């Protein structure tokens, strides 16, 4: 009861109406699901968690789907003043709960627990992201030419595609399966801003499908029940929706890898051989695949070796190189949580009371939805992602059963008769390998000698003529077909840019 | 000499056919005489100016293997000529009685012949880079002026 002036007198009376026109929202869309049931308003009841606190501003903020007010965000004058809106009131919002949530302590809500660093990281995730979009505003920015134009993920990437490294490696970049464990780890650090370790332990069996997404790469990465600590909750939820481009897409390129992994050039390049999935055990096998390898079969590649990598491809692509920017830890990092909450507020009938659950729509798959987007750099302003249908010329599966058919036989075999992270994983290479025939056109278009074009089955026509069918218009467009990136789409969708980033046979 | 013949002895001196066979003044010079550096830098490559100093100072490590530190060491009239030549460019070393010890002598003769590459030839770059340097460009590249040379005594302003 000593609480109450400093409460009082901590503000301007300004300030307080406006946490109060805050939190007044938040009240009412917590009616919205109902949390708080229906002027009926207590204070020992109002639930208060990072969680929470995010989730109504998912509600709010970003939720862009809305279609009375679908496109101010197309604007360029317009969306320039809304989201520097939508940060402000981000951050004002930020403020008012947490005026609420101590005004629940001195009522003595004990439901109230905010976790600030939490809401913390999603102001740094937001910014980041308003700061992305806004250093990328004009060609003419300042003097620059095209280095403000050169995004450090896309030249790298592109030109790891090229079938020859002649001037960059004989030493290290003969084959073309190396390439591509170089731009798994580049796009693993580019999408899933993480450490060389962090990067280090990816077996097959953290490898999962979208629950209620069919799109979502779950890394589920816990803490082992030990730490210092067991009840193990430590989680860690990433994802790898692919990317429009199919040069940079994290599920092409993984793709791309594990075919010249596991089966590659039939005569040069002897895959690693496709894995047994047989007699496997949950634990056995997939979870001892690296999800990429040197010379040795279950670990990780040699560190400095991939220092050198990243040397030598920055001094390629003339890029300021910095090892802790890739090997340690940055904070731009994905969302962190206990056991605790993980399992109680993911769990539907706790809340089922609720007209909604959140694992519904702002969490696809236990994942905070910006979290999801930004770091697979999208705007993250719809939560009704309906881009799917978005497919001329879906490829058929005539020419997808061709390679690893075997997946094909596992579900004709006693699908019940393998482990359950196996043909889990198997579904999963499934749709890696329809969406590698998805992109593969515009790689046969660029480089149509690259080692998955050691192999004349792709030579035949009905390949071809997938790969007319989606480069139909490619020959006489001035300007590419697929995206490029959220403020680089007027600069490389450009052809002649986009070829600017090539150096060998633009 | 015998070992750049070595080098030069085989086009199959070194298997690569890429970077290896490339002379590194060559290689510097040739790149560096291009305006544009747009994968190289603007930071530490502003003008054609800070290009030219610095294609200067690699020549002159190139030609006359000092140190930067020595390199210091270079007014305008530390260049004499082969009079005997109207060739060489003659760094005349200084070790006049005290900078080792006395009864001077400690010097060095260092020549300066022009390169038929006139990317490479050093008279022709230091030519430049002293044009660029005084006069400049006379729209944009507000050169710092032609020496004086009326307050240069023999040691005064040169040196």
């Amino acid at each position: 009861e000593d609480r109450f002036q400093e409460l009082v007198d901590s503000l301007k009376p300004r300030t307080a109406h406006q946490y109060k026109t805050y939190y007044t929202k938040y009240i009412q869309w917590c009616q919205l699901n109902q949390i708080i049931p229906t002027n009926s308003v207590p204070y020992k009841d109002l639930p208060i968690s990072a969680e929470l606190i995010h989730w109504f501003l998912l509600d709010t903020l970003i939720t862009d789907d809305k279609p009375g007010e679908k496109r101010e965000e197309t604007e360029d004058l317009d969306e320039e003043e809304e989201n520097s809106f939508k940060i402000a009131t981000l951050k004002k919002i930020i403020g008012s709960l947490n005026f609420l949530s101590k005004l629940c302590k001195v009522h003595e809500n004990p439901n109230a627990n905010i976790d600030t660093k939490y809401l913390e990281s999603v102001t740094k995730l937001h910014t980041h992201w308003i700061d992305s979009q806004k250093a990328i505003t004009t060609n003419e920015t300042n003097n620059t030419n095209t280095q403000v134009l050169c995004p450090p993920l896309l030249k790298v990437s592109l030109n790891l595609w090229n079938p020859e490294t002649n001037h960059l490696s004989e030493k290290f970049f003969k084959t073309c399966s190396e390439k591509l464990r170089f731009l798994v780890d580049f796009q693993l650090r580019s999408y899933l801003n993480l450490s060389f370790e962090e990067r280090s332990k990816i077996r097959f069996g953290s490898l999962k499908l979208g629950k209620r997404d069919r799109d979502a790469i779950i890394y589920h990465k816990v803490t082992h029940s030990a730490e210092k600590k067991d009840t193990p909750g430590h989680h860690q939820l990433l994802a790898l929706l692919p990317q429009d481009c199919p040069f940079i897409c994290p599920q092409t390129t993984l793709a791309a890898y594990l075919y010249l992994r596991f089966y590659g050039i039939p005569s040069v390049s002897k895959g690693d051989g496709f894995p047994n999935l047989n007699a496997d055990e949950n634990g056995s096998l997939l979870q001892d695949i690296p999800i990429l390898r040197g010379k040795s079969l279950t670990t990780y590649p040699r560190e400095e070796t991939f220092s050198n990598y990243y040397t030598t491809v920055f001094r390629y692509c003339h890029l300021p190189y910095k090892r802790r920017e890739y090997f340690n830890k940055c904070n731009l990092v994905y969302p962190t949580w206990d056991e605790d909450t993980f399992r109680t507020f993911f769990n539907e009938e706790n809340h089922g009371n609720w007209l909604e659950q959140p694992e519904a729509f702002a969490f696809p798959d236990k994942i905070p939805f910006d979290f999801k987007k930004i770091m697979n750099f999208k705007s993250p302003y719809t939560s009704y992602s309906t881009n799917a249908k978005k497919d001329p010329f879906p490829p058929p599966k005539d020419l997808l059963v061709q390679i690893f058919p075997e997946i094909d036989e596992y579900k004709r075999h006693d699908y019940e008769g393998l482990s359950q992270n196996s043909r889990d994983f198997l579904d999963l290479m499934e749709v890696l390998r329809e969406r590698f025939l998805s992109n593969l056109p515009w790689i046969y278009k660029f480089f149509p000698n690259h080692d998955i074009f050691q192999d004349p089955i792709f030579g035949n026509s009905d390949f071809q003529s997938y790969f007319n069918d989606k480069t139909i218009h490619s020959k006489g467009s001035p300007i590419l077909s697929f995206d490029i990136l959220p403020g680089f789409n007027k600069i490389y969708k450009n052809k002649t840019n986009f070829y600017s980033l090539l150096i060998e046979r633009p």
